[PDB]
Formats: structure tokens, C-alpha cells, sequence
């Protein structure tokens, strides 16, 4: 028959492997004995063996998890030849899609930020960006979406949280007035990054915002 | 005479360490042989022995280039105490300061951003934000302010450039007349950020845009 539908594998499976992908089958083996292989890299080129076949069932298999961050497709070739050594059909295109999970955490661009703000803007006004990347997909799903949020605030003077951050940018903003250099020249945001848009794991960094005159 | 200023020192210096900051230096040393020392995380306590200080001549010593993305103030303990075994001053405060210098580049967020737009919307229109970080300071220089640019668009029908990019934001629009799904169903941008708002170093990376209907 020697046709192969576009395989979809999601990453880091769970054993036992290997494991069965498809089965290739070309309809000449009545005729005589036939052998199957594969190449292409992830076959017989580096990372080397990561898939594989029975060479006389023709069962493809996959040995290892797979990881959709060092690769996320792969293009192998299907191979038939007969026992007197034959190459009996065209070489077939397999093609195999890595689906994202969410093996990747959230990661500060850097582990401090600084910030600075006059004491004397309007409750809305924007002081800073603080940005976590995530290795993950965020395009076809949650699981490379960063959530934004301050854990805590110091010193808490006047009151508890002077500070919000948009949950999506990434941007703090001054949410209370009294901001005063003299009375607190700086705080100190405990920031954090939570990804599948908050229902994931969390990563923490700092954000220390002077407060100028 | 038992105050230090604070220092400031720039990052990435040259060679040749060790380099001399500042000497200590106890008024008390006219009647006693003294030993200085100094205490502090920078000093004794991890990162240990970027700075020391001469035994004997009270010379406060830098032995190795600082980094600011690591560490961007180092706050240490200068002691004096007399070769009988005593202390004779209060502990002092040394303040260092580390000034920014340009040596990172600006990242994407991700290797390629995606987003779409209908093809009758008037130009002008948002289409999709791109994002660059520098973890250079973008507060006291401009070693971490980027600037956006489109490098190119693939293909170039109707023309050249359908798109531009807000300099300062990342946000990507339309500027032109002529999209059209059945044309041209999506463009790649190749898309670059520069820090020195403009003047210093260039990533690249690639936005797709799906022209929709
Ligand atoms: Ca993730
Ligand atoms: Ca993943
Ligand atoms: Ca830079
Ligand atoms: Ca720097
Ligand atoms: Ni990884
Ligand atoms: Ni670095």
C-alpha cells in the first residue's frame, strides 16, 4: 500500500518502549520475501536511533521519550527491499509530529529587575516590564503562557501593596498614592511567573523599584 | 579616618587584577602595628574572594571583572585590629557599585512569533507584538533599550512591505493596501531588535502573519 498518514506523537511518553508507531506493509510481499527499514535523521543519522523497525513485521517504533524542544518534527524515509536485494518501492516519506506537553518551567530573563518611578504619578502609571520566558509551546497551547503576579512587597510601608502587574505583559504599575522618597526610598517585589496561564508551575525573581523625587 | 565612600566599577574591565579601589586606614595605627581585613558576601562569604585587602597596607583590592547582570552592588565590612589580637574600630561599611556596560545582546522572547489579520482591515491596523529583552540597564543608559525593525518580508507581493514595526514597542501593522488570502495566505517577517536604541547589536528572529478572511 505504501502510503504513511503524518504520525503525531506527544513528547515525554511514559514507558514502556519501544513502541509501536504504524506498520509499513508493501502489498508486493506475496510475490517475495521483503525487508523494511528506515533512515533520516532520528534513524540512521544523529540523534541516532531514536526510532526504528522490525525489519520483518515492518513495525516502526519509537525507543526513547521524545522532546519536542531539541526537535519538534522529523522526516524519516521508509524502505522495502526483497530478500535477494531489491529495492522493491519508491522510498516513502514518514513524517512525525511532536506534540508539546509542559516539561518546561517559566524562566526570569534576569533574576533582579530595577525599576524607577517619580513619587508623584497617578495611580495607573506604568514603572516597569519584568518578562519569563518559557521554552513550551504558546501558540497552540497554554503550556509556554506565562501568568504574572507579585508574591509580596517590602518593606509594607505605607500599606501592603503600593504595586500591581498586569497579569499577561508583565508591566508594574503604581496602584496606591503615597509614594515619598524620604519616608521609603525603595521596595522590593517578590515577582512571579506561573505558566498554562496560572494553572502551572511558578517561578520567582525580584523586581526593586527606586522611587525618585 | 575610618569612612569609605562608596565606590563605583564599571563591569568587564581589563586586566591586569588585581586592581586597587581604595586604601584603608585606622587612625589608630600610630600606636600599633594593624591588620586589616574584610568580611561580606564579595569577600568571605559566596561569591568568595572577588574582593581582598592588603594585610598590611590597608589597600581594599578588586581581583577579578565584575558582572552587573550577576551581582550589582556588593555591600562588605572593613576590620582593624592590633597585633596583639584587638579590635580597635567599629566594623565599616564599603559600598561597591557596579556601572552597566553593553555586553548582552537582545533576546527574543522566542525563536518566532505568530498572529493573524483579516485581510479588509484598514491600515494602520495592529496586527501582532513582537518582544526583545536586554539584560543590560535601560534606566541609566542605553546599553538595554532596543530597537525594532523589520529586516524583510517573504513574499513580496503585493509589494515589498505590507507591514511595519512600532520602533520602540514591537508592535507589528499593517501599512499598506493589497492583502488578500487567496493571493497570499500568510508572510514571513524577519523581524530584529537592536539595543543602543538602534546603534549596538542586532538579533534576529521571524514573525509569521496568517492573512485571514
Ligand atoms: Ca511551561
Ligand atoms: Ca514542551
Ligand atoms: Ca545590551
Ligand atoms: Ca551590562
Ligand atoms: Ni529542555
Ligand atoms: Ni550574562
Amino acid at each position: 500500500d505504501w502510503v504513511v498518514a503524518p504520525i503525531s506523537v506527544p513528547e515525554n511518553g511514559k514507558g514502556p518502549f519501544p513502541q509501536r508507531l504504524v506498520q509499513l506493509k508493501s502489498n508486493k510481499d506475496r510475490d517475495t520475501k521483503i525487508f523494511y527499514s528506515i533512515t533520516g535523521p532520528g534513524a540512521d543519522s544523529p540523534p541516532e536511533g531514536v526510532f526504528a523497525v522490525e525489519k520483518e513485521t515492518g513495525w516502526l517504533l519509537l525507543n526513547k521519550p521524545l522532546d519536542r524542544e531539541e526537535i519538534a518534527k522529523y522526516e524519516l524515509f521508509g524502505h522495502a527491499v526483497s530478500e535477494n536485494g531489491a529495492s522493491v518501492e519508491d522510498p516513502m516519506n514518514i513524517s512525525i509530529i511532536v506534540t508539546d506537553q509542559n516539561d518546561h518551567k517559566p524562566k526570569f530573563t534576569q533574576d533582579t529587575f530595577r525599576g524607577s518611578v517619580l513619587e508623584g504619578v497617578l495611580p495607573g502609571t506604568s514603572v516597569m516590564q519584568v518578562t519569563a520566558t518559557d521554552e513550551d509551546d504558546a501558540i497552540y497551547t497554554y503550556n509556554g503562557v506565562v501568568a504574572y503576579s507579585i508574591h509580596s512587597q517590602e518593606p509594607k510601608d505605607p500599606h501592603d501593596l503600593m504595586f500591581t502587574i498586569h497579569r499577561s505583559t508583565g508591566t508594574i504599575s503604581v496602584i496606591s498614592s503615597g509614594l515619598d522618597r524620604e519616608k521609603v526610598p525603595e521596595y522590593t517585589l517578590t515577582i512571579q511567573a506561573t505558566d498554562m496561564d496560572g494553572d502551572g508551575s511558578t517561578t520567582t525573581a525580584v523586581a526593586v523599584v527606586e522611587i525618585l523625587d
